[PDB]
DNA sequence: GGTCAGGTCAGGTCA
């Protein structure tokens, strides 16, 4: 069945004016408060707890106890990552139903359903659009996170940035009802707004999309000879060039926006017949030179190159901007080392004035984003041997290359991970298979990879920083699901733990161990199969100790096979857990 | 049973 409640507010329900007959007479009270509570001044300092104790009366909870368990999801809700759900049964069990006045008259058998239908409704009709009403929740593309910006403010910023569009011609009012493909959101992205676009779903023509994109890629392959993997680019780069790498890397500004549909309708067109049909070929130019957008219950043509949030954009600014770029990528000196992954070029080259070169040859052509340019170019006035690209950490200097993690200060981890899966629902008496499913290899497999593991132009040591990061995020995962388990599931009765948690060790250990043996390097010497499991411990360890009081049974389990081959290795490092995941917050409490 | 090929689902990466 469905033991899920999601809680994202998109479910939430519009209040009745009166209850539903159903439903008990006590919740309209709350319902007026709630009402008097919207008419209430617009303060701009809030708490949606402060407010939401005022206008539900504490004698539908009855026991102090029972409010509290139940104000423990509403903090859930405020906060809430994406996709996260709780057990439906959380919103039942365990409450002290002999306070509950009016369940008191009502027989016993049927107080826990009643309970829950009430609880349930409070929560859609009442929490979801109060927080809703004060708050609205942006996505921060940054994993599952979600901020909260006061409604206001947001709307503002939205309204802002629209008027900005409309006085330039990137959004037009073509104003004849025209369908519209997908609703535009503004999301703000720290200077500038990045417009987007959510699609309506199409399932019909879904099959027809994908069939275009497939045709697309494979121009972009028959014709723009594929620019090589970006690891065996920087594999025979280092080989070959042994002297100091002078490397930049620059974000075009706005990759999307400045394409230029003319130019792309052009060269569509130019595609030979037998790989891209005429008929497929007018759909597409006219699909990309003809795209309508609904925004506040209005419709608006958007004219400024590609539009972001298509599902036919992605292959199409990759197909103009390789065609674009063939001149340079052609032929280049054969010392020189470039990559674009999309919109993000990277070029690495032993003379310093030809990385200058190029930077001033991409300033011309496109305008870029100057803050987001990293080079180690004596002549910028920021220069870094660390410079990052594709996920990734490229140190010029040192030619270790190690993966690149996002975490902003305060920032929760718990977000990074999805653990509620609404289409297969685990119940609640079944933490195991919550748990397992939370520890498969997927997740991580991107970083399980030849780049970080190869031993080729890596030293062994980092190596062993890129396996031991890779392990501090698999632990940071756990400990998540063990708090998801304690909140929802709260089953106490659970000693499974420790073999999931072993088994998950020994068998990353055993597929790094897999890709480090098959990709060994030149500065590879001996590396054992038992001390990598040992450091995935104390990775784990390291996470652990941040809740040694709730997790001191178990790590002092842990503590009683830790044997640490190489001089090269300092081992500092193994012991205290990095500087990047120190700060990140591992507690959740309301922040509104 | 052991491979494959197709398909599906899942969680992750990049921009
Ligand atoms: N549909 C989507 N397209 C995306 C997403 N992220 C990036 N893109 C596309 O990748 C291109 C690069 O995006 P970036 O995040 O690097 C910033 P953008 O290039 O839009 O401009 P600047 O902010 O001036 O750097 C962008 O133009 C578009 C996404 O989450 N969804
Ligand atoms: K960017
Ligand atoms: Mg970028
Ligand atoms: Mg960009
Ligand atoms: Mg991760
Ligand atoms: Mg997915």
């Amino acid at each position: 069945m469905v033991h899920y409640y999601r809680l994202s507010l998109k479910s939430r329900q519009k209040a009745p004016k009166i209850v539903n007959s159903k439903y008990n007479s006590i919740l309209n009270i709350a319902l007026k408060n709630f009402r008097l509570c919207k008419k209430h001044k617009t303060k701009k300092p809030v708490q949606i707890l402060a407010l939401l104790q005022e206008i539900i009366p504490k004698s539908y909870f009855g026991t102090t106890t029972n409010l509290k368990r139940f104000y423990k999801v509403v903090e859930k809700i405020l906060t809430q990552s994406s996709f996260e759900c709780i057990h439906l049964s959380v919103l039942h069990k365990c409450y002290d139903y002999d306070a509950i006045p009016w369940l008191q008259n009502v027989e016993p058998n049927l107080r826990p359903k009643l309970l829950l239908k009430h609880n349930l409704f409070l929560l859609d009709n009442i929490v979801k659009p109060i927080i809703a009403f004060y708050y609205k929740p942006i996505k921060t593309l940054n994993g599952h996170e979600i901020k909260f910006i006061r409604k206001e403010e947001y709307i503002s910023f939205e309204s802002k940035v629209f008027h900005k569009l409309k006085k330039m011609k990137y959004l037009v009012e073509v104003q004849d009802e025209v369908k519209p493909r997908g609703v535009l959101n503004i999301i703000p992205k720290q200077d500038n707004f990045r417009a987007i676009v959510s699609i309506f779903p199409d399932s019909a023509r879904k099959p027809f999309f994908k069939l275009l994109t497939s045709k697309i890629y494979k121009v972009l392959e028959e014709k723009y000879k594929t620019s090589g993997s970006l690891y065996t680019c920087w594999s025979e780069f280092t080989q070959k060039t042994q002297g100091q790498i002078y490397g930049i890397k620059v974000d075009i500004r706005d990759a999307y926006g400045n394409v230029k549909i003319p130019v792309l309708c052009k060269l569509i067109q130019s595609i030979p017949t037998h790989l891209l049909d005429s008929e497929k070929k007018n759909f597409i130019v006219d699909h990309i030179s003809n795209q309508f957008v609904a925004f506040r219950r209005k419709i608006y043509k958007w004219n400024h190159g590609l539009l972001q949030g298509d599902p036919l954009s992605g292959c199409l600014c990759e197909l103009y901007m390789a065609f674009m770029d063939r001149l340079y990528f052609s032929n280049l000196d054969k010392d020189a080392f470039i990559h674009r992954t999309v919109d993000d070029y990277f070029f690495c080259s032993p003379h310093p004035h030809k990385v200058y070169d190029f930077e001033l040859l991409i300033k011309g052509v496109y305008q870029v984003n100057p803050t987001k340019t990293r080079t180690n170019l004596p002549t910028h006035r920021h220069p870094q041997d660390e410079i990052p690209y594709c996920g990734k950490i490229f140190n010029l200097t040192t030619r270790q290359v190690r993966t690149l993690y996002k975490l902003p200060p305060n920032y929760e981890i718990r977000h990074k991970f999805k653990l509620w899966n609404f289409n297969n629902q685990i119940s609640d008496d079944n933490p195991a298979r919550f748990l397992q499913k939370a520890m498969d290899f997927p997740f991580i497999c991107n970083s399980f990879t030849k780049f970080e593991f190869n031993t080729v132009f890596n030293d062994q040591r980092t190596v062993f920083a890129n396996f031991y990061d890779a392990m501090i995020c698999v632990a940071y995962k756990f400990d998540a699901a063990m708090m998801a388990l304690r909140t929802s599931f709260l089953v106490n009765d659970f000693g499974f733990i420790w073999l999931v948690l072993s088994s998950t060790v020994r068998a990353y250990a055993s597929r790094a161990f897999k890709k480090i043996v098959t990709y060994k390097g030149g500065k590879y010497r001996k590396v054992t199969f038992q001390c990598l499991k040992s450091i995935a411990w104390r990775a784990f360890l390291a996470v652990l100790k941040r809740r040694t009081e709730i997790y001191k049974g178990l790590i002092d389990r842990i503590k009683s096979k830790l044997t640490m081959h190489d001089g090269e290795v300092d081992a500092s490092y193994f012991c205290k857990l990095p500087e990047k995941f120190r700060f990140v917050k591992i507690n959740r409490k309301a922040s509104i």
